[PDB]
């Protein structure tokens, strides 16, 4: 018996159903989720991939025979499943033809009842078994993939010949999508032999229940998947443009988010605000069109039905002698109900069929790639893959547990030798001779996406001792400490960005810090300051390496410090020039030795659905479009349902015109109201997704700049990008789903119900049963995905992290850790969404049973209670009928709650408060020269950056003449920037008044303060697009001003140095512009604002000398007229100015001439 029940446990998902049900209690986390079966494991299934891929290489090799040898056993038994499904669904219509009609019990009508509901129970059993048998073996191959191509990139060659610049845009594209869509293929795999088969048996069906006459609906029908494939096409057209241009607004919502403070201090961000909406207008145009066409798809899945029903009877009726008798009729119509779905879904399993034959060809394409005392080398000539000779001659020699500097001019070949050596060049010659794992420190620094912490250690056991000793050999210790965390400090790409010197010292430290005889640092001091480098080389390179006897190679073009390499390589254009000591190399090279002298000497608690946000979505559109919408599916159900109910009045009969007439009409009636239903579906999206992006967007750059402080950027971006994209996309289909699902099902109940009035007493605990497996399920899921997106998400970053910096893995041969990760990883994101799967086979079950006992009771009590026989007929229809849409309603119901907390997120940004841009001082009342003279004074000012803080300024009072320059200084956190940020109002007032030419700052529109005020900050900032653009957004100046500003700033020859002069192109982030010319570039936009009160915070900071002097220059000429309030660290260019407040941590301090209080903290910092 045991046996026996565990497969039925097997078959009926039993052992998800305790997951499920505890959904409730806790939250369903890693540990309530098992380890894979040793069967499911990724190390298997790559074994079996690898095995088969082999054998065929054996004998060009194809991806697809390997897949098959490896996965074809289960295929084969979900197709077997698959057609053992098809043949009982097919006792669907023949069972309520033998009903409707009604030793051979077969015919007594009664045991035909039971015969369609086992045969219907073991239908949806097969089913499900079938689906979670292909998508395991999806899953599995996934698994498979994924650690064959990992395999193949810690296998790859980093010759920038094969290593490209997009190669990695090409392993993560493999990662991410094309192994996806691969998975997919494996999904639906057994759909492309299953679904042909139905469809010609059901064709069949339809030809021998109802005459010759089946023949045109059959075609009507098929006619449904050219053109569903066609509208697909056109759908995947229309999004690609949809993604395009929602790319290029995302863009620029990242630009303004990145910059805000700016932008909002020189009054740009409405100007930046109509150019993400221009962007989104376009978007918005792409989109009518994708929803133009996701609404005629709609339109046709819902009326080619119809329309091959009206052709099918009225053939019927005009060419057979027989009248339409009801068993055949309903029989027909359950065949055209079973037809529907797979003839609108072939379309999509042959395109998801293309797709994978497009990502197999990408897969076999990238796995044809190119691949591949102490240290001693004879005759090596080494190649990068080209074939030429970059490196030739060498007789390197590395003496063990001592230092070897290789010295040469850039372009030399240094690190080439480097690489050769750790094997990653193609070695045409000559051998490398070992007397085993390498630390190598790579010229470009590479760091993983974890904690500082675990980068230094990589991998090794922790030891205290040393990690401090690194640490402080290292010189990291103080910037270890302002991190904000210290220790245990994400970083990298996602991490907290840090600075190339400090990306560097990590690196040396992770270099130092493991336990190998051999090191290898290449280029370490590129991004060191000099008293960085001499402590690093004293304490680390020949105290800290030398303690353990370890033997070290140091590349760098510093000839400082060659007196303590024991042994040095002269090497110049790929050619090793002299190996020696350097008193051996200056005896027999004397010119080498005083040519490197020359260079010496230069210098649950909540699980209920949101319906609050979802009834405010469903208002947003307008009260009109969800009027109709509503109006338009009740009105076209009940078209549909008058239209069965009138075939059952014209089958109860046993001339035609009348019925005939009408049933066309209702037919007519139907399709036009499928297609305004769609219209009105898609209409409302549309102007849903218009109006809470154009609030969300207006909103947020309204807001506080507090809260850009607070919030990280990645939140609004997040926002930006993936709830715009659900409300745009996902949505509105979705409800379209759901609704038609609750409708049908509904009015099948009805339909039920009215024609059988004793299902009422067997519907009263189907409800409950439905609703127990609704609210289960709902949370179930709703945890699963989390789960599943969580899991995934550090797959594709550690791909990433691989792919990158292979050179370094590779070189400390931890290839097979990294390997064992990915397979950790894989295996735990194949799990979760195993489990997935499983859930929505738990469900799929559970509502097949319950559709299987409604059908049961329908059947039953139908015969039992006497009706027409075309009744009976429409009874036994919508009980099959609503079976198929249980399901679908309750998935639907789930992820519209899932989407739903995304509106609801959008909804909580739009709460947000926004700042008070109204001006209690009437707009009259502001001259428009208001700035010209520039007095400025301040009252005991109290600034707090946000209320219920401590002061960062308190009590200031100070006068400035008009015209004159000001000068700030101070330590830093002195709140030397408070004060520029209450100037613009940026930073609320605690305390206080400002007067600027004779009107309180704080009572102005503050568009207008801060449009008239100049700022420059610490890191000059540039906008994506044109030189004029940045000059002048609002283009209310003439173009000659902008050339006299670049003239000023001595920025016209650059200007005209590029093509196109002022319409020159400029890239976000200065990227086209050195530090000091972006820095000018600000300058000259202060210039050309001609507010006649100039703010600068820091800006000498992060300038050339020769930048920082012509920035000097330019201020002192150009901005002689207007006021200047200078916030620089450097005292030397505030002992020009003419008054100086220095502050310390909220006091005015000294106020005076420079002179005057050098009569002394300003005295100790000069
Ligand atoms: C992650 C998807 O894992 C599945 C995988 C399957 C296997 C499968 O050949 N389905 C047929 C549907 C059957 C009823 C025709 C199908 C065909 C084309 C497109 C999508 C689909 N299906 C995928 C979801 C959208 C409609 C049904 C089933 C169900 C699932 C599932 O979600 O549980
Ligand atoms: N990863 C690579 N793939 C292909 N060719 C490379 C690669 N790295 C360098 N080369 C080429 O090999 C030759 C020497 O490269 P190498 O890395 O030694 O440059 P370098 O400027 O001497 O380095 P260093 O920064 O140590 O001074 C040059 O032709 C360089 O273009
Ligand atoms: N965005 C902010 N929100 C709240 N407080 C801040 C903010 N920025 C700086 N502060 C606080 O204000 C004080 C003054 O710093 P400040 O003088 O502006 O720094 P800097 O010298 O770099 O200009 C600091 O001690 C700091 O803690
Ligand atoms: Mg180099
Ligand atoms: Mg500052």
């Amino acid at each position: 018996l045991q046996p026996f029940v565990n497969l039925l446990s097997k078959a009926t998902y039993w052992w998800m159903n305790t997951l499920i049900i505890s959904a409730h209690r806790k939250p369903i986390d890693l540990k309530a989720i098992g380890k894979l079966p040793i069967a499911m494991r990724a190390v298997t299934n790559y074994v079996c991939l690898k095995e088969a891929y082999e054998e065929q290489k054996k004998k060009t090799p194809s991806i697809w025979l390997a897949m098959y040898r490896a996965f074809g056993r289960p295929i084969l038994l979900s197709s077997t499943f698959r057609y053992l499904a098809d043949l009982l669904g097919f006792a669907g219509p023949l069972c309520i033809s033998g009903i409707v009609q009604r030793k051979e019990f077969l015919e007594n009508a009664h045991v035909l009842a039971v015969l369609l509901f086992l045969a219907l129970i073991l239908q949806r059993t097969f089913l499900q078994a079938s689906y979670y048998v292909t998508i395991e073996t999806g899953i599995n191959l996934r698994g498979a993939l994924l650690a064959m191509i990992y395999n193949k990139i810690l296998r790859l060659s980093t010759s920038n010949l094969s290593m490209g610049e997009m190669t990695l845009g090409q392993i993560n594209n493999l990662v991410a999508i094309e192994t996806n869509q691969l998975m997919w293929f494996l999904f639906l795999c057994p759909n492309l032999w299953a679904m042909p088969v139905q469809i010609i048996m059901g064709v069949i069906l339809l030809y021998n229940l109802l005459g010759s006459s089946a023949l045109v609906g059959a075609a009507v029908i098929v006619l449904l998947a050219p053109i569903q494939y066609f509208i697909a096409t056109k759908l995947a057209e229309a999004q690609k443009s949809t993604l395009d241009y929602s790319t290029e607004r995302l863009k620029k919502t990242n630009e303004i988010l990145k910059g805000i403070k700016l932008l909002k201090l020189y009054a740009w961000e409405h100007i930046f605000c109509k150019s993400v909406e221009e962007t989104r207008m376009k978007e918005l145009s792409s989109l009518k069109t994708f929803a133009l066409y996701t609404s005629l798809s709609i339109f046709m899945n819902a009326a080619i039905p119809i329309a091959a029903v009206l052709a099918t009877f009225v053939t019927h009726a005009y060419a057979s002698g027989n009248n339409l008798k009801p068993a055949e009729a309903f029989a027909s119509l359950s065949l055209f109900h079973i037809l529907v779905t797979p003839l609108f879904l072939l379309s999509t399993v042959v395109r998801f069929a293309v797709k994978a034959i497009i990502s197999v060809q990408k897969l076999n394409e990238f796995l044809l790639s190119d691949e591949i005392v102490a240290i001693k080398v004879t005759n090596g000539y080494f190649s990068w893959g080209s074939g030429l000779a970059t490196l030739s001659n060498i007789d390197i020699r590395i003496p063990t547990g001592q230092l070897t500097m290789i010295v040469g001019q850039v372009g030399c070949g240094k690190s080439s030798l480097l690489l050769a050596i750790l094997g990653e060049m193609q070695t045409l010659e000559g051998k490398v001779y070992w007397n085993y794992s390498v630390a190598y420190a790579a010229q470009k620094p590479w760091l993983l996406n974890a904690t500082v912490e675990e980068n230094i250690t990589f991998g090794s056991s922790f030891n205290r001792q040393r990690y401090k000793a690194v640490t402080d050999a290292c010189s990291l210790q103080p910037d270890i400490d302002l991190l904000p965390f210290g220790d245990q400090t994400e970083i990298g790409e996602r991490g907290i960005n840090l600075s190339g010197g400090q990306r560097q010292r990590i690196c040396v430290a992770r270099a130092l810090y493991q336990n190998t005889n051999i090191v290898f640092l290449d280029d370490p001091f590129s991004a060191l300051d000099i008293h960085l480098s001499d402590h690093l080389m004293q304490e680390g390179i020949l105290k800290f390496l030398q303690d353990d006897k370890r033997t070290v190679v140091l590349v760098t073009h510093k000839l400082q410090y060659l007196t303590h390499a024991d042994w040095i390589i002269a090497m110049k254009d790929g050619s090793v020039l002299r190996e020696g000591t350097l008193k051996d190399i200056q005896t027999k090279d004397v010119e080498l030795y005083e040519h490197w002298k020359t260079l010496m000497n230069r210098q649950r608690l909540r699980t209920k659905m949101p319906w609050k946000t979802c009834w405010w979505y469903l208002t947003s559109g307008g009260f009109f479009l969800l009027f109709l919408m509503i109006f338009s599916k009740l009105l076209k159900h009940s078209v549909i349902v008058a239209i069965d109910y009138w075939l059952a009045t014209w089958t109860s009969e046993y001339d035609q015109t009348f019925y005939v007439a009408g049933f066309s009409i209702l037919c007519g009636a139907g399709i036009f109201l499928c297609l305004v239903t769609s219209l009105t579906v898609e209409w409302m999206g549309l102007t849903a997704a218009k109006n809470l992006h154009h609030n969300l967007l207006n909103k947020i750059i309204l807001g506080p700049i507090r809260f850009f402080d607070t919030t990280p950027l990645g939140l609004i971006l997040n926002r930006f990008s993936a709830d715009t994209n659900i409300i745009d996309q996902h949505i509105p289909p979705t409800l379209e789903s759901l609704t038609r699902s609750t409708l049908l099902c509904l009015s099948a109940i009805g339909m039920i119900s009215y024609a059988t009035p004793v299902f009422l007493i067997a519907l009263a605990p189907l409800g409950v049963a439905f609703y127990f497996i609704q609210k289960y399920f709902r949370v179930a899921s709703k945890d699963l995905q989390e789960l599943d997106d969580s899991t995934q998400l550090p797959l594709l970053c550690h791909f990433s992290e691989t792919a990158e910096g292979l050179t370094t893995i590779r070189a400390f041969r931890h290839e097979t850790r990294f390997k064992q990760r990915m397979l950790e990883l894989t295996d735990t994101n194949n799990i979760a969404y195993l489990f997935l799967s499983a859930a929505n086979r738990w469900l799929e079950v559970r509502t097949d049973y319950l559709g299987a006992c409604i059908v049961l009771t329908a059947s039953i009590a139908s015969i039992s209670g006497s009706s027409n026989s075309g009744l009976v007929g429409l009874g036994l229809l919508y009980a099959l009928t609503i079976t198929n849409y249980l399901n679908w309603v309750v998935r639907n119901l789930a992820d519209l709650e899932v989407q739903m907390g995304a509106v609801k997120k959008v909804n909580s940004f739009l709460t947000m408060e926004s700042e008070n841009y109204e001006g209690t001082m009437d707009p009259s009342q502001v001259p428009e020269h208001w700035p010209q003279e520039g007095e400025i004074k301040i009252h005991d000012l109290c600034v707090r950056y946000e209320n219920n803080l401590k002061p960062v300024l308190k009590h200031v009072k100070a006068y400035i003449k008009p015209g004159q320059k000001v000068g700030i200084c101070g330590r830093t956190g002195s709140g030397k920037s408070s004060l520029s940020l209450a100037f613009f109002r940026m930073v609320d007032i605690f305390d206080g008044k400002i007067v600027i030419d004779g009107i309180d700052i704080s009572k102005l529109p503050l568009h207008t303060l801060r449009s008239r005020l100049s700022i420059i900050l610490q890191d000059p900032i540039l906008f994506s697009g044109s030189i004029r653009f940045n000059l002048d957004p609002e283009c209310k100046c003439t173009d000659d001003r902008l050339w006299e500003a670049l003239e000023i700033a001595q920025l016209k020859n650059m200007v005209k140095s590029l093509p196109g002069g002022l319409d020159a192109t400029v890239t976000e982030g200065g990227e086209n512009f050195s530090v000091g010319q972006r820095q000018l570039f600000c300058l000259a936009r202060a210039f050309v604002r001609k507010s006649s009160i100039l703010i600068m915070d820091e800006a000498t900071a992060s300038i050339d000398m020769a930048t920082e002097n012509i920035l000097q220059k330019v201020v002192m000429t150009a901005f002689a007229d207007r006021t200047v309030v200078t916030i620089a660290h450097r005292v030397h260019t505030i002992l020009t100015a003419d008054l100086v407040i220095v502050m310390k941590r909220g006091n005015i301090l000294e106020y005076d001439t420079p002179e005057s209080l050098l009569a002394g903290v300003f005295a100790s910092f000069v």
